[PDB]
């Protein structure tokens, strides 16, 4: 049972909008919104949206599977070795957040201060003492961004493993020496930071040149997330406040994508007339370059929407029915729609590239969807005990006491996979999970979780007092 | 009673080290070290000190009110108006870390996510409907730089007073016109930028060029704490690790400094033989130009003490008794004295340029130093009904209730100054507040309450949880 | 009669090798080398060449009008109007080394200074007085990148011609309305300078991912001279040094290009076997990417040359015979042959990215190829009479002499086209003409030439004195 | 005999302005102008002026040698050894324009070209093989401006000599060890780079807080070449045009210059009442911050000319009679006087500073006073027998006749002082010629040759012709 498993299994289900059934639903954790800072929905007059893991939910192992194998052809096709072949995808091997060091050829897993949680050299999990040769202070300078790249998106997914699975071939095939930064081949010399470089490329080729778009929209059913409660939140945002699509994706992908996600025979509710995608929005913008885009961003294009090509020259003419926008800037949306920063709810997956942004430069209120929390809230729920032990443990704590916290701290982490949860490992918390809490006001398995509040629910979380205050 | 009365007046008593006195003293809030994250002494390898409001705490009001009469005399002698020898230094206005918006020119005090929470032009309070004239969105983008300078040390306490009486004595001055962005003298126009400019030119040109320095070492008694229990911490730390002074000014300063802190007639405790100053140190730096130490640094010098000069070349030999440093880099300390980051800790008031940067570039533990905290916490303590209210009625909330919120706010705020506490206004936490949750794990008003803990004490805080893991 | 007529014509003729035969052939202007700076040929121990245009010299007008023909379709098809494909390429027109104005949308030809010396709107030759309106001290700041772009390759020729067809096209096309600095087509706005974005993009792409390359190896014959002389100048500077291939373009068409050049049914010499290409090279490097190439270059990279395909990993082996290289630096070059830059002599067309650059950064002797000189020189010989007027007008001066200078000069220009000579406008030097002079030790239609001049010729130029030496 | 005292003579003579005598008198090498592009004096509409080295021309070697003993009493009281003081400046050794390599510690004369044509150690020629060692090519990559600083300006020149006694001194001192890259002093190792930061630091500190300025005000008929002509030549030209001041130096300093430069009992001929040196000049700027200037500049400020102080603001008010303007920008005075670039004359000795970047940023025309040139005129004339053997030998060459060439190019050289003249080393041109050339319009030792022609002299060069045109 895979995330994308629970939330299609949601999907399928019709809405109850009889007040008590929904009040019964959200109390469910699988159904909820989370809470990091309180936010009065009546105060949100725009909600906005990216697509992709957003809207448009890519079903998982599928997806990942795909643009692993399609990024694996292209590296083979430049002269990597046919063995790549031989690789096939395994979604228990990665965990999403990890920091793939380059100098080392190490995938990382760290705390908000840079803190070695977890450090694999192919398949190989390195223990505590061996980490400090290459980490003598079990620490990384995680903006040292030459070096250390982050592999915080879900289309980072396939790459994460696709380098485990370089390291580990690359050791041990006898055609290769293996050298403390790279892969000796006679007169060639493959650095770690070299075939990354190789494996990014081909990652953006696949999307950009290559056929994973083509292959997705031939097949939408086994890749994309489809739920008819979808076109009725939207329908219900609409009703009491404005409603905007800011992707980076084009206009010939969003519309196949759309028109899929709306596909259903009736509109809103059962029993209503089918009504198009685009009438649910107020203003839809695509090639937005987020997170430039909350910047200066670029100029602001208009699609001609039969075509799907850019009318040629800067648009300079109002928001008006039926218009698509191309570029521009977070500001063009504000001012279009006649909104401050804090009247908006921008809902998307990108923890880094929209949510972080949207927060700092433009006070944008902020929904994070996490689509892995619909499975790692299962785990939790199920293995609860696990983690009340480790509790119980640094608490009495606070010898054996030692070998039995990293023995719990294990078995706990591999209920979530190799690389253990997305939000921590035992009791201490990824870089990840700091973010989230730090520049997510709200966030879910899944957007659609708003549909179980009413209209101008106010979300709560306590206030925070310093230590001295407490 | 300002801070620095409270402090020095703890600092007259001398130490009690009976173990049952200390555990009774440290439980009185204002001997305590409060915790944001968890450390274990026993780890702790070195100690490490800045010198300015650290080990070296100056008097308030007494040095502020110095700072600013010679930034004044600086002004003047440049060019300003007579006018601002009538002013006089006012402790009551200022707190410590409000933002300079150099074009509306307002002292700004904000939140973690840039929310304004208080505004003033000049001594103007400007209210919630008028601050939106010019911050639409009541938000500013702190990481616009070349707008908004954050007032971040003590240092800076003078200045933000200064640039307040600026702003209103142009104002209400009719030889000036008062335009949006600054004032018309005729054919001259005055932005608050450049007029920002020249506070910050002249704070540093009487720092660095000027009479305080000359003035400060003439009167130590009047500006600078003094407390035998110093000598006794620094032995102690030296007894189970390694100590370190890294400091930005210059070797003659520190010397005049230092040698009047530790200016008994005894060493460590009475009855002892006195110590110079500088055998309390396994390493001293000078110069050290932080915060750009905690990255590439400068090239390492060595200081003839004699002279106070720096000897001519790089310094390429071992670490000596009796050796002073100058310029150098993090990395330096680490190798000299056989240091990984987390045997580290550092203690500092800089929050941002040595806090904050030696955990995020280096992973050192960190100790904050925040002297006003020794008058904040007795505010903190006698109005804490008026905190109690305001929690029961944002309790109540969650109308004439939004009123008393306000006015409640207001009282609370009143109690601390003008600008209120350095840690909130009202329920709400200053982005001040928030990086010390954030990058000082370890805080106090003084780092001497050290003392009061055993050797190997286990500092904790509880584990954090996110809202879906509650 | 174009250049490339020229130029073929006498690649057609045998080579006597006579000694007799070759002092009174390089007496000749055609088939002459002149001299900037004095060069001793017996110094030069290797002889370096780029490919494009200087070993494959393509045919004109056929070869830039492909080009232009190309780029126009590209523009249409990402949503110019289809009026564009009415466009016919002219080239009477355009002349190298024009710069762009992408403010005002103009043709400026300039002296070295930045001084205007011809104006051209669309195709309106904008006069004197006129031009003062946009350009006050008829003056640009040739440094200023962002606003001028300089059309210096002769693969700029097309978009030179496009550039003024487009603008004129706009201008007088009812849809749109001319501004100062684009054109207005309603709710769109339409830059000279994103216009000229457009342009650019559409030429490279027509380079890197259209047809230009595919339709040129389909019929080499049409597109690219070829000269039975090439073998033989190779062999003998193989006799008396090494010689190298350093070229931006890749390597399977770099073999297409030069197994053309050395199709035929003998190798140096009539009677010789026929040689290989690759055999002619000491040293081949494909990937080049000058001008960067000059200072820190790119990764050093071996060719696999059976699939035209770059080995995976920087090449750490020897010189070796067969090998061909990808990126790397002129250091390579020149540590791989054993050479100081005053050893080389590099034959190029690039009289900014190659000879400039080759020149300012490594110190190489330069050879510059200037495809125009083949035609230019007979229209300097045959309207010698026109010159030497406006010397004697020029003299007489040192009223209506002044008109009948500008109308002299008027005359003299047209004789090479509407945008006159390359290296001139009447009196007054081009920019190109200044960079050539100070840049390019060596200069000729075509390299070839050097076949005419012994073995260690001595190239002489007068040694130069300033004005008070003089 | 100096080039000052060569000055200073035809400063103590009277202008007769008789037509016939100044006919004469500028046929004569040492009072003539020299063109390097023809200039027609009729369109000057303003003369622009820097003041040091070109309205006050400081005396040789007197002026040198006080910096020189300032710079080293610097560097004493900083730290260097005492033996510094036993150094004497030494007018024989430096030309201006050499190339301090900091790498290596070399003084070079360089060609147009980075060639090598002079390499000195210390004290020590460096002859041409010895010279590969470090300079394999005989060139230098002078843009790398890390390594590589040129030693362009008048001021340059006692830290030319300085630099060379340094190297001189530590090389034979026996407590220094000299290493390739600099020296070791035991524990200390001082770079070449960080000798040369010392110097290069200690006579910007000379000239800004030192006592240089002060000195030379106290003695000023010591330390500047004083002209009656001066005050009729600006006459003359404030009555055909205007005239303008813009220079690097502050109000208080110009002051004091200006005013002894027109301290005469009589106005601008003799009988003529005195006029006040301000009223010589339609716009006077200080500050200027040359060549930034040139671009963006600094804010416009306005002296207040009773304190020396500036004003407080920006000035946003008109040209008046008696304002003096501080920073601003070479648009201020353009826009201001109401010209365009080729409308002004810029008459000033720094060939890089200001001259180069005034005439390649802004198109004004350009006359480069070169003060030495004053006296290089009269070694050029006397000994011209030996260049002009140099000439014959390179023609008869064109064996013992290259060992002949080297001697004639020494024994020419020598003439000049230790590192030859500055203009080139035998045949061959420095790179200051070649700037000169290529920047300089007109040239001269003084610009009071430009008081010997007529008021609309047409300055003429022959035109320049390519050697394919020729
Ligand atoms: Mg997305
Ligand atoms: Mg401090
Ligand atoms: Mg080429
Ligand atoms: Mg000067």
């Amino acid at each position: 049972t895979s995330w994308s498993d629970r939330l299609q299994n949601a999907a399928d289900m019709p809405a109850n909008m009889d007040k008590h059934a929904l009040e019964k639903y959200r109390r469910e954790a699988y159904h909820r919104v989370f809470v990091n800072r309180s936010l009065a929905m009546e105060k949100i007059k725009c909600f906005g949206f990216d697509m992709d893991y957003t809207l448009a939910v890519y079903k998982s192992p599928e997806y990942e599977s795909l643009g692993f194998e399609l990024t694996v052809e292209r590296l083979v096709s430049i002269g990597y070795p046919q063995e790549l072949l031989s690789f096939a995808y395994d979604s228990t091997f990665p965990t999403r957040g990890l920091v793939f060091d380059t100098l080392y050829g190490n995938l990382l897993k760290v705390d908000a201060y840079g803190n070695l949680l977890v450090c694999a050299h192919g398949f190989n999990f390195i223990r505590g003492p061996e980490t400090r040769e290459q980490y003598p202070n079990k620490f990384i300078q995680r903006d040292d961004t030459e070096r250390f790249y982050i592999l915080n998106t879900l289309f980072n997914l396939p790459e994460t493993y696709l380098l485990a699975c370089l390291v580990d071939f690359f050791t041990n095939c006898p055609r290769y020496t293996s050298c403390e930064t790279g892969f000796k081949d006679g007169d060639l010399f493959m650095s770690y930071r070299s075939m990354f470089q190789d494996v990014r490329d081909a990652v953006d080729w696949v999307h950009y040149k290559g056929s994973l778009k083509e292959k997705t929209v031939e097949n939408l059913e086994k890749y994309v997330v489809k739920d008819g409660k979808l076109p009725l939140l939207l329908s219900r945002m609409k009703e009491v406040g404005k409603v905007f699509l800011a992707t980076n994706s084009d206009y010939k992908y969003t519309d196949k994508i759309m028109t899929y996600l709306f596909d259903f025979p009736h509109g809103p509710k059962p029993g209503s007339s089918h009504r198009p995608w685009q009438s649910y929005f107020d203003l839809i913008l695509v090639d937005a370059r987020k997170p430039l885009f909350f910047g200066e961003g670029t100029v602001l294009r208009q699609v001609d929407t039969k075509t799907g090509k850019l009318k040629i020259g800067t648009y300079t003419g109002p928001l008006q029915h039926g218009i698509v926008y191309s570029g521009g800037s977070s500001d063009t949306i504000c001012d279009l729609l006649g909104a401050k920063g804090k009247d908006i709810l921008y809902i998307g997956d990108h923890i880094f590239g929209d949510i972080l942004k949207s927060k700092k430069r433009q006070g944008w209120r902020t929904f994070l969807v996490i689509p892995e929390l619909a499975q790692e809230l299962h785990v939790w729920t199920d293995k609860s005990s696990l983690f009340e032990e480790l509790q119980s443990l640094d608490i009495f704590l606070a010898s054996s006491i030692q070998r039995r916290i990293k023995k719990v701290t294990h078995d706990m982490d591999m209920c979530y996979g190799m690389m253990g949860s997305l939000f921590r490992s035992g009791s201490r918390q990824t870089l990840f999970a700091s973010q989230v809490m730090r520049y997510a006001d709200l966030y879910a398995a899944s957007f659609i979780n708003l549909l179980y509040y009413p209209f101008s629910y106010l979300f709560r979380a306590a206030h925070v007092l310093m230590p001295h205050e407490s």
